[PDB]
Protein backbone atom coordinates (compact mmCIF):
# COMPACT_ATOMS: atom_id res chain seq x y z
CA UNK A 1 0.00 0.00 0.00
CA UNK A 2 1.10 3.65 -0.84
CA UNK A 3 1.23 2.72 -4.80
CA UNK A 4 0.61 5.78 -6.19
CA UNK A 5 -0.78 4.10 -9.21
CA UNK A 6 -4.57 4.82 -10.08
CA UNK A 7 -7.55 6.18 -9.40
CA UNK A 8 -7.75 8.97 -6.03
CA UNK A 9 -10.39 11.32 -5.21
CA UNK A 10 -9.70 15.00 -3.31
CA UNK A 11 -12.48 16.32 -0.86
CA UNK A 12 -13.20 18.84 -4.07
CA UNK A 13 -14.37 15.86 -6.07
CA UNK A 14 -11.79 16.14 -8.07
CA UNK A 15 -9.99 12.37 -10.08
CA UNK A 16 -6.40 12.41 -10.23
CA UNK A 17 -5.44 9.29 -12.41
CA UNK A 18 -1.89 8.07 -11.90
CA UNK A 19 -1.25 5.35 -14.89
CA UNK A 20 2.12 4.01 -14.71
CA UNK A 21 5.45 4.66 -12.20
CA UNK A 22 9.15 3.82 -13.41
CA UNK A 23 11.83 2.81 -11.57
CA UNK A 24 13.29 6.09 -11.14
CA UNK A 25 10.06 7.37 -9.51
CA UNK A 26 9.10 8.80 -12.75
CA UNK A 27 5.37 9.20 -13.23
CA UNK A 28 2.12 10.19 -15.86
CA UNK A 29 -1.62 10.44 -15.66
CA UNK A 30 -4.07 12.61 -15.52
CA UNK A 31 -6.29 15.31 -13.59
CA UNK A 32 -9.83 16.12 -13.86
CA UNK A 33 -10.54 18.88 -11.88
CA UNK A 34 -14.36 19.47 -10.26
CA UNK A 35 -13.75 23.30 -9.75
CA UNK A 36 -11.97 25.94 -12.17
CA UNK A 37 -11.30 29.56 -11.65
CA UNK A 38 -13.35 30.28 -15.28
CA UNK A 39 -16.40 29.17 -16.50
CA UNK A 40 -14.41 27.13 -19.56
CA UNK A 41 -15.08 23.81 -20.08
CA UNK A 42 -13.34 22.06 -17.84
CA UNK A 43 -11.13 18.91 -19.53
CA UNK A 44 -9.07 15.95 -18.42
CA UNK A 45 -5.38 17.86 -18.14
CA UNK A 46 -2.09 15.12 -18.35
CA UNK A 47 0.30 15.54 -15.35
CA UNK A 48 3.76 14.66 -14.93
CA UNK A 49 5.79 14.13 -11.58
CA UNK A 50 7.52 11.88 -9.63
CA UNK A 51 7.69 9.91 -6.41
CA UNK A 52 10.35 8.38 -4.17
CA UNK A 53 10.62 5.05 -3.78
CA UNK A 54 10.51 4.45 -0.17
CA UNK A 55 7.89 3.58 2.41
CA UNK A 56 5.23 6.65 3.01
CA UNK A 57 6.66 7.91 -0.04
CA UNK A 58 6.88 12.00 -1.33
CA UNK A 59 5.93 12.90 -4.25
CA UNK A 60 5.51 16.04 -6.54
CA UNK A 61 4.20 16.49 -9.89
CA UNK A 62 2.19 19.17 -12.26
CA UNK A 63 -1.05 19.16 -14.07
CA UNK A 64 -0.63 21.17 -17.67
CA UNK A 65 -3.83 22.34 -17.76
CA UNK A 66 -5.73 21.89 -20.95
CA UNK A 67 -8.61 24.59 -20.92
CA UNK A 68 -6.85 27.83 -19.23
CA UNK A 69 -3.50 29.41 -19.17
CA UNK A 70 -2.65 28.40 -15.48
CA UNK A 71 -0.28 25.68 -14.24
CA UNK A 72 -0.88 24.02 -10.22
CA UNK A 73 1.98 21.90 -8.47
CA UNK A 74 1.40 19.66 -5.73
CA UNK A 75 3.65 17.88 -3.20
CA UNK A 76 2.94 15.80 -0.77
CA UNK A 77 3.12 12.06 0.92
CA UNK A 78 1.45 9.06 1.55
CA UNK A 79 1.02 7.48 4.79
CA UNK A 80 -1.76 4.82 5.74
CA UNK A 81 -4.50 6.13 8.37
CA UNK A 82 -6.02 4.46 11.06
CA UNK A 83 -7.83 1.90 9.44
CA UNK A 84 -4.75 1.05 7.30
CA UNK A 85 -6.21 3.51 4.61
CA UNK A 86 -4.08 5.16 2.17
CA UNK A 87 -4.22 9.09 2.13
CA UNK A 88 -1.84 11.36 0.54
CA UNK A 89 -1.37 14.57 2.54
CA UNK A 90 -0.78 17.70 -0.09
CA UNK A 91 -0.23 21.33 -0.56
CA UNK A 92 -0.38 23.01 -3.99
CA UNK A 93 0.88 26.48 -6.34
CA UNK A 94 -2.07 27.47 -8.50
CA UNK A 95 -0.58 29.92 -10.77
CA UNK A 96 -2.57 31.83 -13.08
CA UNK A 97 -1.57 33.83 -16.32
CA UNK A 98 -0.78 37.33 -15.70
CA UNK A 99 -0.85 39.99 -18.13
CA UNK A 100 2.16 41.89 -16.92
CA UNK A 101 4.76 41.66 -15.14
CA UNK A 102 3.68 44.58 -12.99
CA UNK A 103 1.06 41.95 -11.54
CA UNK A 104 2.71 39.43 -11.07
CA UNK A 105 2.19 39.40 -7.47
CA UNK A 106 -1.30 38.23 -7.71
CA UNK A 107 -0.12 35.04 -9.70
CA UNK A 108 -0.12 32.27 -7.40
CA UNK A 109 -2.81 30.75 -5.04
CA UNK A 110 -2.35 28.04 -2.38
CA UNK A 111 -4.22 25.19 -0.43
CA UNK A 112 -4.14 22.33 0.65
CA UNK A 113 -5.34 18.63 -0.87
CA UNK A 114 -6.44 15.07 1.10
CA UNK A 115 -6.33 12.33 -1.97
CA UNK A 116 -8.05 8.88 -0.74
CA UNK A 117 -9.13 6.02 -3.02
CA UNK A 118 -12.76 6.22 -4.40
CA UNK A 119 -15.13 4.57 -2.22
CA UNK B 1 13.28 35.83 -26.82
CA UNK B 2 9.65 35.18 -26.19
CA UNK B 3 10.41 32.74 -22.88
CA UNK B 4 10.81 29.68 -24.49
CA UNK B 5 12.45 28.18 -21.17
CA UNK B 6 15.09 25.73 -22.84
CA UNK B 7 18.60 26.44 -21.19
CA UNK B 8 20.37 27.36 -18.54
CA UNK B 9 19.52 29.29 -15.56
CA UNK B 10 20.25 30.64 -12.66
CA UNK B 11 18.23 31.70 -9.34
CA UNK B 12 19.60 34.35 -6.50
CA UNK B 13 20.33 31.27 -4.51
CA UNK B 14 22.80 30.47 -7.03
CA UNK B 15 20.93 27.49 -7.92
CA UNK B 16 21.24 25.76 -11.50
CA UNK B 17 18.27 25.07 -13.53
CA UNK B 18 18.92 23.18 -16.72
CA UNK B 19 16.12 22.82 -19.15
CA UNK B 20 16.09 20.75 -22.73
CA UNK B 21 13.75 21.05 -25.53
CA UNK B 22 10.26 21.96 -24.99
CA UNK B 23 8.38 18.89 -26.26
CA UNK B 24 5.18 20.07 -28.72
CA UNK B 25 2.56 19.94 -26.55
CA UNK B 26 5.18 22.24 -23.68
CA UNK B 27 6.78 19.14 -21.99
CA UNK B 28 10.19 19.52 -20.29
CA UNK B 29 13.06 17.70 -18.40
CA UNK B 30 16.12 18.51 -17.39
CA UNK B 31 18.40 18.66 -14.48
CA UNK B 32 18.98 20.80 -11.30
CA UNK B 33 22.09 21.62 -9.32
CA UNK B 34 20.94 23.35 -6.14
CA UNK B 35 23.85 25.58 -4.16
CA UNK B 36 21.84 25.16 -1.01
CA UNK B 37 20.41 22.53 1.17
CA UNK B 38 18.15 21.11 4.35
CA UNK B 39 21.54 18.94 6.09
CA UNK B 40 24.61 18.03 5.25
CA UNK B 41 24.41 15.26 2.91
CA UNK B 42 26.34 15.78 -0.14
CA UNK B 43 24.29 17.36 -2.88
CA UNK B 44 24.01 16.05 -6.46
CA UNK B 45 22.85 16.31 -9.41
CA UNK B 46 19.06 15.80 -9.24
CA UNK B 47 16.71 15.46 -12.41
CA UNK B 48 13.37 17.36 -12.92
CA UNK B 49 9.91 17.10 -15.23
CA UNK B 50 7.43 19.72 -16.22
CA UNK B 51 5.49 21.76 -18.38
CA UNK B 52 5.22 25.37 -20.09
CA UNK B 53 2.39 27.13 -21.57
CA UNK B 54 2.70 27.73 -25.63
CA UNK B 55 1.38 31.22 -25.38
CA UNK B 56 3.62 34.85 -25.11
CA UNK B 57 4.97 35.20 -21.06
CA UNK B 58 3.86 31.37 -20.07
CA UNK B 59 3.45 29.84 -17.13
CA UNK B 60 4.86 27.06 -16.39
CA UNK B 61 5.40 24.26 -13.41
CA UNK B 62 7.83 21.42 -12.63
CA UNK B 63 8.70 18.83 -10.49
CA UNK B 64 12.53 18.05 -9.02
CA UNK B 65 13.48 14.59 -7.22
CA UNK B 66 16.57 15.19 -5.36
CA UNK B 67 18.92 12.38 -6.06
CA UNK B 68 20.30 12.73 -2.59
CA UNK B 69 17.34 13.32 -0.13
CA UNK B 70 14.17 11.66 0.19
CA UNK B 71 12.50 15.37 -0.45
CA UNK B 72 10.85 16.79 -3.23
CA UNK B 73 10.30 20.17 -4.30
CA UNK B 74 8.11 22.09 -6.62
CA UNK B 75 7.89 25.19 -8.38
CA UNK B 76 5.68 27.44 -10.68
CA UNK B 77 5.58 30.67 -11.86
CA UNK B 78 5.80 32.49 -15.03
CA UNK B 79 8.08 34.33 -17.58
CA UNK B 80 8.50 37.83 -18.57
CA UNK B 81 10.37 40.09 -20.20
CA UNK B 82 11.41 42.48 -17.83
CA UNK B 83 12.42 46.22 -18.71
CA UNK B 84 15.75 45.44 -20.36
CA UNK B 85 14.20 42.92 -22.87
CA UNK B 86 15.85 40.40 -20.44
CA UNK B 87 14.05 37.20 -20.13
CA UNK B 88 12.78 36.33 -15.92
CA UNK B 89 11.00 33.25 -14.01
CA UNK B 90 9.31 34.64 -11.11
CA UNK B 91 8.78 31.60 -9.40
CA UNK B 92 6.86 30.08 -6.26
CA UNK B 93 8.18 26.72 -4.28
CA UNK B 94 6.85 23.90 -1.96
CA UNK B 95 9.42 21.85 -0.57
CA UNK B 96 8.33 18.51 0.58
CA UNK B 97 10.26 16.89 3.19
CA UNK B 98 9.52 12.89 4.13
CA UNK B 99 8.25 12.55 7.89
CA UNK B 100 8.32 9.50 9.65
CA UNK B 101 4.83 9.71 11.17
CA UNK B 102 1.68 10.70 9.98
CA UNK B 103 0.92 13.00 12.62
CA UNK B 104 3.95 14.90 11.75
CA UNK B 105 2.78 15.62 8.43
CA UNK B 106 1.87 19.71 9.38
CA UNK B 107 5.81 20.58 9.67
CA UNK B 108 6.45 18.68 6.46
CA UNK B 109 5.96 21.72 3.45
CA UNK B 110 8.36 24.71 3.43
CA UNK B 111 7.24 27.31 1.10
CA UNK B 112 9.12 29.93 -0.59
CA UNK B 113 10.16 32.03 -4.18
CA UNK B 114 12.88 31.94 -6.48
CA UNK B 115 13.83 34.41 -9.24
CA UNK B 116 16.02 32.64 -12.20
CA UNK B 117 17.47 34.68 -15.11
CA UNK B 118 19.79 33.64 -17.56
CA UNK B 119 23.18 33.22 -16.63
CA UNK C 1 -22.95 33.33 13.99
CA UNK C 2 -19.54 33.65 12.83
CA UNK C 3 -18.82 35.40 16.09
CA UNK C 4 -15.67 35.27 16.25
CA UNK C 5 -15.07 35.23 20.19
CA UNK C 6 -14.48 32.21 22.21
CA UNK C 7 -13.14 29.11 22.33
CA UNK C 8 -12.13 27.11 19.19
CA UNK C 9 -10.69 23.73 18.11
CA UNK C 10 -8.27 22.69 14.99
CA UNK C 11 -8.30 18.77 13.60
CA UNK C 12 -4.68 18.97 15.50
CA UNK C 13 -6.53 19.66 18.70
CA UNK C 14 -5.14 23.03 19.24
CA UNK C 15 -7.22 25.50 20.98
CA UNK C 16 -7.66 28.56 19.62
CA UNK C 17 -9.27 31.59 21.93
CA UNK C 18 -10.64 35.02 20.79
CA UNK C 19 -10.91 36.96 24.58
CA UNK C 20 -12.69 40.70 22.47
CA UNK C 21 -13.28 42.09 18.98
CA UNK C 22 -13.12 45.74 18.90
CA UNK C 23 -15.41 47.94 16.78
CA UNK C 24 -12.49 48.54 14.19
CA UNK C 25 -12.02 44.87 13.96
CA UNK C 26 -9.23 43.97 16.52
CA UNK C 27 -9.32 41.16 18.28
CA UNK C 28 -6.97 39.29 21.25
CA UNK C 29 -6.47 36.09 22.44
CA UNK C 30 -4.83 32.95 23.33
CA UNK C 31 -3.38 30.35 21.69
CA UNK C 32 -2.43 26.82 22.89
CA UNK C 33 -0.86 24.55 20.31
CA UNK C 34 -1.07 20.36 20.48
CA UNK C 35 1.94 20.07 18.82
CA UNK C 36 5.16 21.57 18.23
CA UNK C 37 8.58 21.56 16.28
CA UNK C 38 10.54 21.18 19.42
CA UNK C 39 10.51 19.52 22.56
CA UNK C 40 10.20 22.39 25.04
CA UNK C 41 7.32 22.41 27.14
CA UNK C 42 4.08 24.08 24.89
CA UNK C 43 3.00 27.06 26.54
CA UNK C 44 0.00 29.23 25.83
CA UNK C 45 0.65 32.08 23.74
CA UNK C 46 -0.87 35.83 23.05
CA UNK C 47 -2.46 36.63 19.23
CA UNK C 48 -3.59 40.13 17.93
CA UNK C 49 -5.79 40.16 14.76
CA UNK C 50 -8.54 41.72 13.04
CA UNK C 51 -11.51 40.88 11.35
CA UNK C 52 -13.78 42.27 8.84
CA UNK C 53 -17.13 42.46 10.31
CA UNK C 54 -19.31 41.37 7.63
CA UNK C 55 -21.14 38.23 6.89
CA UNK C 56 -18.78 35.35 6.45
CA UNK C 57 -15.81 37.22 7.87
CA UNK C 58 -12.18 37.28 6.65
CA UNK C 59 -9.61 37.63 9.38
CA UNK C 60 -6.37 37.65 10.31
CA UNK C 61 -3.82 36.84 13.59
CA UNK C 62 -0.39 36.50 14.33
CA UNK C 63 1.04 33.79 17.26
CA UNK C 64 3.98 35.56 19.45
CA UNK C 65 4.70 31.66 20.74
CA UNK C 66 6.06 32.19 24.42
CA UNK C 67 8.08 29.21 24.14
CA UNK C 68 10.39 29.40 21.67
CA UNK C 69 11.82 32.06 18.51
CA UNK C 70 9.24 31.32 15.86
CA UNK C 71 6.26 33.33 14.96
CA UNK C 72 3.05 31.61 13.16
CA UNK C 73 0.14 33.84 11.06
CA UNK C 74 -3.44 32.59 10.44
CA UNK C 75 -5.68 33.66 7.41
CA UNK C 76 -9.02 33.10 6.70
CA UNK C 77 -12.82 33.47 6.82
CA UNK C 78 -15.93 31.62 8.52
CA UNK C 79 -18.77 30.21 7.15
CA UNK C 80 -21.63 28.08 8.27
CA UNK C 81 -21.45 24.63 6.24
CA UNK C 82 -24.60 22.58 5.85
CA UNK C 83 -25.24 21.95 9.47
CA UNK C 84 -25.76 25.36 9.97
CA UNK C 85 -22.40 25.52 12.28
CA UNK C 86 -19.46 28.03 12.12
CA UNK C 87 -16.18 26.88 10.29
CA UNK C 88 -12.97 28.85 9.92
CA UNK C 89 -11.10 27.88 6.62
CA UNK C 90 -7.77 29.01 7.01
CA UNK C 91 -3.69 28.85 5.80
CA UNK C 92 -0.59 29.59 8.20
CA UNK C 93 2.86 30.53 8.09
CA UNK C 94 5.10 29.10 10.46
CA UNK C 95 8.19 31.33 10.25
CA UNK C 96 11.34 29.85 12.39
CA UNK C 97 14.18 31.12 13.60
CA UNK C 98 17.03 30.71 11.22
CA UNK C 99 21.36 31.65 12.89
CA UNK C 100 21.97 33.17 9.54
CA UNK C 101 20.36 35.12 6.70
CA UNK C 102 22.24 32.37 4.44
CA UNK C 103 19.69 29.88 5.66
CA UNK C 104 16.63 32.56 5.28
CA UNK C 105 15.41 30.25 2.99
CA UNK C 106 14.90 26.93 4.92
CA UNK C 107 12.98 29.17 7.90
CA UNK C 108 9.03 29.07 6.37
CA UNK C 109 6.55 26.55 6.55
CA UNK C 110 3.23 26.64 5.36
CA UNK C 111 -0.22 24.86 5.70
CA UNK C 112 -4.10 24.25 6.37
CA UNK C 113 -5.65 24.49 9.75
CA UNK C 114 -9.83 24.17 9.93
CA UNK C 115 -11.74 25.39 12.95
CA UNK C 116 -14.79 24.82 14.76
CA UNK C 117 -16.57 25.09 18.41
CA UNK C 118 -16.02 22.48 20.75
CA UNK C 119 -18.31 19.67 20.63
CA UNK D 1 21.54 48.88 14.69
CA UNK D 2 20.10 45.59 16.17
CA UNK D 3 16.47 45.21 14.17
CA UNK D 4 14.15 46.48 16.52
CA UNK D 5 11.15 46.90 13.94
CA UNK D 6 10.25 50.48 14.72
CA UNK D 7 9.85 52.91 11.31
CA UNK D 8 9.89 53.04 8.33
CA UNK D 9 10.07 50.33 5.78
CA UNK D 10 9.58 50.08 1.90
CA UNK D 11 9.30 46.84 -0.15
CA UNK D 12 10.23 45.96 -3.69
CA UNK D 13 6.72 46.76 -5.17
CA UNK D 14 7.08 50.33 -3.00
CA UNK D 15 4.27 49.47 -0.67
CA UNK D 16 5.40 51.39 2.81
CA UNK D 17 5.42 49.76 6.01
CA UNK D 18 5.36 52.11 9.24
CA UNK D 19 5.81 50.58 12.56
CA UNK D 20 5.00 52.82 16.11
CA UNK D 21 6.91 51.56 19.21
CA UNK D 22 7.80 47.97 19.98
CA UNK D 23 6.29 47.28 23.38
CA UNK D 24 8.18 45.00 26.28
CA UNK D 25 5.89 42.12 25.22
CA UNK D 26 7.06 42.35 21.41
CA UNK D 27 3.95 43.96 20.79
CA UNK D 28 3.47 46.43 17.85
CA UNK D 29 1.22 48.44 15.80
CA UNK D 30 1.56 50.58 12.65
CA UNK D 31 0.31 51.27 9.16
CA UNK D 32 0.89 50.14 5.86
CA UNK D 33 0.27 51.57 2.32
CA UNK D 34 0.08 49.30 -0.76
CA UNK D 35 1.27 50.53 -3.92
CA UNK D 36 -0.69 47.54 -5.48
CA UNK D 37 -3.99 46.00 -5.35
CA UNK D 38 -6.11 42.99 -6.63
CA UNK D 39 -8.83 45.88 -7.97
CA UNK D 40 -9.29 49.39 -9.53
CA UNK D 41 -10.99 50.87 -5.45
CA UNK D 42 -8.87 53.70 -4.46
CA UNK D 43 -5.92 52.45 -2.12
CA UNK D 44 -6.20 53.78 1.63
CA UNK D 45 -3.86 53.77 4.60
CA UNK D 46 -4.56 50.66 6.71
CA UNK D 47 -3.71 48.96 10.30
CA UNK D 48 -1.64 47.01 11.17
CA UNK D 49 -0.93 44.84 14.68
CA UNK D 50 1.52 42.15 15.33
CA UNK D 51 4.55 40.96 17.26
CA UNK D 52 8.24 40.90 16.92
CA UNK D 53 10.69 38.48 19.14
CA UNK D 54 12.94 40.20 21.35
CA UNK D 55 16.33 38.15 20.27
CA UNK D 56 19.21 38.87 18.18
CA UNK D 57 17.56 38.73 14.61
CA UNK D 58 14.09 38.70 15.23
CA UNK D 59 11.28 36.61 13.85
CA UNK D 60 7.92 38.30 13.18
CA UNK D 61 4.72 38.85 11.82
CA UNK D 62 1.77 40.91 11.23
CA UNK D 63 -1.50 41.58 10.19
CA UNK D 64 -2.83 44.60 8.09
CA UNK D 65 -6.48 44.74 8.47
CA UNK D 66 -7.08 46.80 4.40
CA UNK D 67 -9.26 49.88 4.63
CA UNK D 68 -10.91 49.92 1.07
CA UNK D 69 -11.43 45.90 0.81
CA UNK D 70 -12.69 42.80 2.41
CA UNK D 71 -9.54 41.34 2.28
CA UNK D 72 -6.50 40.68 4.55
CA UNK D 73 -3.27 39.97 4.51
CA UNK D 74 -0.87 38.70 6.97
CA UNK D 75 3.49 38.36 6.71
CA UNK D 76 6.02 36.50 8.44
CA UNK D 77 9.37 36.71 8.45
CA UNK D 78 12.39 37.60 9.80
CA UNK D 79 14.91 40.74 10.25
CA UNK D 80 18.82 39.96 9.55
CA UNK D 81 21.61 42.55 9.16
CA UNK D 82 22.99 42.03 5.58
CA UNK D 83 26.59 42.28 3.92
CA UNK D 84 26.30 46.15 4.57
CA UNK D 85 25.49 46.00 7.80
CA UNK D 86 22.16 46.98 6.40
CA UNK D 87 19.07 45.89 8.07
CA UNK D 88 16.49 43.48 5.79
CA UNK D 89 13.61 41.76 6.55
CA UNK D 90 12.53 39.16 4.35
CA UNK D 91 8.99 37.89 4.57
CA UNK D 92 6.67 35.33 2.89
CA UNK D 93 2.82 36.53 3.07
CA UNK D 94 -0.53 35.06 2.49
CA UNK D 95 -3.66 38.06 1.32
CA UNK D 96 -7.22 36.01 1.81
CA UNK D 97 -9.58 37.46 -0.37
CA UNK D 98 -13.28 37.54 1.15
CA UNK D 99 -15.40 34.56 -1.03
CA UNK D 100 -19.16 34.36 -1.40
CA UNK D 101 -19.28 30.87 -0.67
CA UNK D 102 -18.17 28.10 1.16
CA UNK D 103 -17.72 25.98 -2.00
CA UNK D 104 -15.26 28.88 -3.69
CA UNK D 105 -12.83 28.64 -0.54
CA UNK D 106 -10.43 27.01 -2.06
CA UNK D 107 -9.59 29.82 -4.62
CA UNK D 108 -9.57 32.34 -1.12
CA UNK D 109 -5.92 32.24 -0.92
CA UNK D 110 -2.89 34.16 -2.14
CA UNK D 111 1.05 33.61 -1.58
CA UNK D 112 3.92 35.83 -1.99
CA UNK D 113 7.64 36.89 -1.35
CA UNK D 114 8.35 40.65 0.01
CA UNK D 115 11.43 42.49 0.78
CA UNK D 116 11.68 45.08 3.16
CA UNK D 117 14.35 47.61 3.79
CA UNK D 118 14.54 51.37 5.14
CA UNK D 119 13.86 53.65 2.63
O1 LIG E 1 -9.03 27.14 -13.22
C1 LIG E 1 -7.92 26.88 -13.73
O2 LIG E 1 -7.33 27.76 -14.42
C2 LIG E 1 -7.32 25.48 -13.58
C3 LIG E 1 -8.00 24.55 -12.57
C4 LIG E 1 -7.50 24.83 -11.13
C5 LIG E 1 -8.10 23.81 -10.15
C6 LIG E 1 -7.45 23.86 -8.74
S1 LIG E 1 -5.87 23.20 -8.66
C7 LIG E 1 -6.00 23.29 -6.83
C8 LIG E 1 -7.40 22.86 -6.45
N1 LIG E 1 -7.46 21.39 -6.31
C9 LIG E 1 -8.25 20.91 -7.25
O3 LIG E 1 -8.58 19.57 -7.36
N2 LIG E 1 -8.79 21.84 -8.08
C10 LIG E 1 -8.29 23.15 -7.67
O1 LIG F 1 17.70 19.55 1.10
C1 LIG F 1 16.95 18.79 0.42
O2 LIG F 1 16.44 17.78 0.97
C2 LIG F 1 16.71 19.06 -1.05
C3 LIG F 1 17.26 20.37 -1.60
C4 LIG F 1 16.23 21.52 -1.46
C5 LIG F 1 16.76 22.84 -1.99
C6 LIG F 1 15.73 23.98 -2.03
S1 LIG F 1 14.50 23.77 -3.19
C7 LIG F 1 13.96 25.48 -2.92
C8 LIG F 1 15.24 26.29 -2.74
N1 LIG F 1 15.66 26.78 -4.03
C9 LIG F 1 16.84 26.25 -4.37
O3 LIG F 1 17.45 26.57 -5.59
N2 LIG F 1 17.29 25.41 -3.46
C10 LIG F 1 16.37 25.35 -2.32
O1 LIG G 1 7.05 24.88 17.49
C1 LIG G 1 7.06 26.13 17.49
O2 LIG G 1 8.15 26.75 17.41
C2 LIG G 1 5.74 26.90 17.67
C3 LIG G 1 4.45 26.08 17.56
C4 LIG G 1 4.03 25.88 16.08
C5 LIG G 1 2.68 25.16 15.99
C6 LIG G 1 2.08 25.16 14.57
S1 LIG G 1 1.46 26.67 14.04
C7 LIG G 1 0.69 25.78 12.62
C8 LIG G 1 0.14 24.47 13.14
N1 LIG G 1 -1.23 24.67 13.65
C9 LIG G 1 -1.22 24.46 14.96
O3 LIG G 1 -2.37 24.49 15.74
N2 LIG G 1 -0.02 24.12 15.48
C10 LIG G 1 0.96 24.12 14.39
O1 LIG H 1 -6.26 44.40 -2.98
C1 LIG H 1 -6.62 44.18 -1.79
O2 LIG H 1 -7.77 43.71 -1.58
C2 LIG H 1 -5.71 44.50 -0.63
C3 LIG H 1 -4.29 44.94 -0.98
C4 LIG H 1 -3.33 43.73 -1.08
C5 LIG H 1 -1.92 44.14 -1.45
C6 LIG H 1 -0.89 43.00 -1.41
S1 LIG H 1 -0.54 42.42 0.15
C7 LIG H 1 0.85 41.47 -0.51
C8 LIG H 1 1.49 42.37 -1.56
N1 LIG H 1 2.52 43.16 -0.94
C9 LIG H 1 2.21 44.46 -0.99
O3 LIG H 1 3.04 45.44 -0.44
N2 LIG H 1 1.04 44.67 -1.58
C10 LIG H 1 0.47 43.39 -2.03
Amino acid sequence: KCNLQGQWRNKLGSNLIIESVSQNGEFTGTYFTSVSLTNSTIRISPLTGYQKLTEKPTFGFTVHWAFSDSITVWTGQCFLNEKGEEILHTMWLLRSSQEKEQDNWTGTRVGANTFTRLS
